[PDB]
């Protein structure tokens, strides 16, 4: 299995080089000419490469994947290269169905996916990558914590009860840790193997990239940010607190900012009433930027404590400014407190947006 | 380098299974019985492994390793076998002082290791692991934080200046890292492969085992418990706060319960001293484990969320009950914030206790 390794890896230098030589495939990497030259044709009789002394790159069109993201307002089905591509996409913004419409919904969107690609294509579709949100259970949920959308998703594997339906196989991944593996592949981790990604969406989620690889946890539980204990929310607009802690989640989501929008007489119903408010300029977004990153800075700098990598990066569900106004902030949060800290890393900015947890859902059934 | 992985596999489930057989080393780890029959047989040429179908374990006296632990009271030296066996020790109950003298009074320590291995035997000694806390640099050390016996040794590599005056190779590691790979490969690691590990000691500190490896991070500061935020102790012998938070070191390190026994008038000059103490059954102790688990529950499930991990080890630098009392309140606080976390972990009684960063010290020299 040390031949599938050599290979996992060479690829992984051509995605960091772009096209990169026979002998600059040796020299990264630290392998023998002989051996990459045997990788190289591995790689080109699984027509997995392709030409740019000759350089090869990956073929973009030489691996296929489908990715499903499910959230409490979205259902999106993603056709993704194997660049990271998005070829095709069927996003629908509503309020979560129970798991059986979903199915349905899900694998005629598959079918939609599956058909753009010519005859001659189709066979290099590796499968369907889910990737949905951690569950926090019932008592939590009835405690005020997780809407009641996802009451008929509690103890049902979705991905499961998917892949019993289409012929495709089925991978099932966080989508924190879906967005960071997008990350990984194509954005930031083609230069950097170590960072804390982390996602503000309807709920903040974050991924952990060790060494080049995402890590998963004992029980696939790895990079839960949104269950990090953090102060009470001082914000008019929130609810009482629970006890002495609360959890990021609380308080750092965009689910958050709607609640505190809301707060402030604005009516927040689709995703284009959270823009519009966003690009208006409005103080009620900025006192929830405030709040957020009064939250988020302690708890990175908990993750960092453990994780010690050098970057981190940050994206989200939503921009039209935001983003970069939360960066800006966090940022400054981060430098003010960084003389009480042993080392400080740098921040920056996401690839992928509001398609990342889509597209690292599309990746996983491409390497496996 | 294959090779070199099985080996060391073999050697792992070796000390999961104390005694096994060859039928049984294919069974574990999933292998063919003619390659862990040429892994044994690579093991018994090393001399690593010994009779116990014919069962192998391990060589105790294959190995040896030294291993040195640095900390604020104390320099202490010791001779490790390949089980783990303490074989010899020196132990200075001191302020620790400049580095020249410490590399003097460590040299000789380390000859004296050395030597009560017969003539046939010394070269099975590896070499010498220090272990020493993590500096908090001069800023913070001038701020309160860190004592000034810290002054003469930041930005001192001592590992590297001990390895220029002896001729065994010297390597460095943390010392919460260090105790942590003592109860890796000694301790709850024989059977748990993935934990988060607590050490109560002058300072905090902390490792994190993963996949059955200490992670280390990029810069060799992953598990840097100490550093967490924290609220800043309502203790009336704290200090006033430096701002709205504090690190887990100010709170939950044996620094701070000396900290509290003097409020109420102990004396404390000695290990001693903070021993006899806390058989004393002061209140003043028992004050001081709240505040710590106050602080350490909450910085701990933010570690568990980054980390995912099913058992927490708990040990510390002094007992005379001091960490059953810490266990048993640590282990409440979980269990009555349990259904606001996603899991809880099992929380065990650490192996090794003092002796432990010197017993993981003495680890590196003998697996590398």
């Amino acid at each position: 299995n040390v031949r599938r390794y050599n290979e996992r890896l060479l690829l992984k230098t051509l995605r960091r080089a772009g096209s990169a030589s026979k002998a600059d495939l040796a020299r990264l990497a630290n392998m023998t000419g002989t051996a990459v030259g045997s990788i190289i044709a591995s790689l080109a009789d699984a027509k997995l490469i392709e030409f740019a002394a000759s350089l090869i790159r990956l073929d973009p069109r030489g691996a296929f994947g489908i990715g499903v993201h499910l959230d409490r307002m979205r259902i999106e089905t993603a056709l993704v290269n194997f660049a990271g591509d998005v070829l095709g996409r069927r996003s629908h913004d509503t309020l979560l169905p129970p798991p059986a419409e979903v199915i349905e919904i899900v694998r005629h969107d598959i079918d939609a996916m599956q058909a753009l690609l010519p005859a001659h294509e189709r066979a290099r579709l590796a499968g369907v990558g889910v990737a949905q949100p951690y569950n926090l259970g019932a008592w939590m949920r009835e405690l005020g914590l997780a809407p009641d959308t996802f009451r008929a998703w509690e103890d049902v594997d979705f991905a499961s009860d998917l892949g019993r339906t289409v012929s495709l196989p089925v991978f099932g991944e966080n989508d924190g840790n879906a967005a960071a593996i997008a990350e990984l592949f194509y954005g930031y981790g083609r230069q950097c193997d170590d960072f804390v990604y982390l996602f503000i969406g309807p709920a903040i989620g974050g991924g952990i990239a060790i060494d080049g690889d995402c890590l998963r946890g004992v029980t696939g539980n790895a990079g839960d940010i949104a269950m990090i204990p953090v102060l009470p929310s001082r914000l008019a607009s929130a609810p009482p607190p629970r006890g002495p802690w609360d959890i990021l989640l609380a308080r750092a989501s965009l689910h958050a900012l709607v609640r505190h929008l809301r707060h402030h007489g604005e009516t927040v119903e689709s995703r284009a009433d959270l823009e519009a408010c966003i690009a208006r300029g409005l103080p009620a977004v900025t006192e929830w930027i405030d709040d957020c990153v009064d939250a988020l800075a302690p708890a990175l700098r908990a993750v960092l404590c453990v994780v010690d990598a050098p970057v981190v990066v940050l994206d989200a569900d939503t921009d039209a400014g935001l983003l970069d106004a939360l960066t800006s902030r966090l940022r400054a949060a981060l430098v003010a407190t960084a003389p009480e800290a042993r080392g400080t890393p740098t921040l920056v900015r996401g690839t992928f947006g509001a398609d990342a947890g889509a597209i690292g859902a599309a990746t996983l059934p491409m390497y496996f």
